[PDB]
């Protein structure tokens, strides 16, 4: 067992706040924002040895990353940015930093009660997306 075990499973989106504005800050175009904002993804998190896999599954699009904590990887985001990403565990929080074109955004995942809370931040704009077990 590992601390990361509290994340593993299949999670469904139950609430979203400020996501359109977060996407605007990131640079997502209008049509993608509208379709993304309508999505109700499932988030599937699994671990095999040192490799963590996170899959986001929705209508329109499925995206999946696999990574080792602390080890940078190149990532194509759901909005088609090519970014360089690093994910670490900081005091029980999974912290995902994405860098591209001199910009940065951070996505944090935290277990709070029976929820998986996702906080997305770009400059001063935060979006909070709450998932529950499917
Ligand atoms: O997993 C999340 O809740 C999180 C995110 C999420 O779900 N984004 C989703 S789902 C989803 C899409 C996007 C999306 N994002 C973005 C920019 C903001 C990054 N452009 O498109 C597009 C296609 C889809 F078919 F509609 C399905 C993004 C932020 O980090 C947590
Ligand atoms: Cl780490």
């Amino acid at each position: 067992s590992h601390m990361c075990d509290a994340f593993v499973g299949t999670w469904k989106l139950v609430s979203s706040e400020n996501f359109d504005d977060y996407m605007k800050e990131v640079g997502v175009g209008f049509a993608t924002r509208k379709v993304a904002g309508m999505a109700k993804p499932n988030m599937i998190i699994s671990v095999n040895g040192d490799v963590i896999t996170i899959k986001s599954e929705s209508t329109f699009k499925n995206t999946e990353i696999s990574f080792i904590l602390g080890q940078e990887f190149d990532e194509v985001t759901a909005d088609d940015r090519k970014v360089k990403s690093t994910i670490t565990l900081d005091g029980g929080v999974l912290v995902h930093v994405q860098k591209w074109d001199g910009k940065s955004t951070t996505i944090k995942r935290k277990r709070e009660d029976d929820k998986l809370v996702v906080e997305c931040v770009m400059k001063g704009v935060t979006s909070t997306r709450v998932y529950e077990r499917a």
